[PDB]
């Protein structure tokens, strides 16, 4: 089980880099990991790609660039990488 609300607890430590790039807090990769972590079914990871979705759409200051580059910023294997671009439907 995955809703919005736990979706938005793992990316507030993000939100501030996603929309102004530079330093990425450390515990904006412990949400990145934790929300990979925690996401283990088809159904899970779609939800919270909605969710994703939803909040890049939500404000204009949010950045593509740093959306993307954010997964391989924190690690190398996160497996997941959420953007405007992403069909929710097609993410397995």
């Amino acid at each position: 089980m995955i809703k919005c609300s736990d979706v938005s607890n793992k990316i507030s430590a993000c939100l501030s880099y996603l929309k102004q790039g530079g330093e990425v807090p450390a515990d904006c990769c412990t949400g990145v990991k934790g929300l990979n972590d925690a996401a283990k079914t088809t159904p899970d990871r779609q939800t919270a790609c909605n969710c994703l979705k939803t909040t890049f759409k939500s404000n204009k200051d949010f950045k593509s660039d740093f959306a993307a580059s954010l997964p391989s910023k924190c690690g190398v294997n996160i497996p997941y990488k959420i953007s405007l671009e992403t069909d929710c439907n097609k993410v397995k």
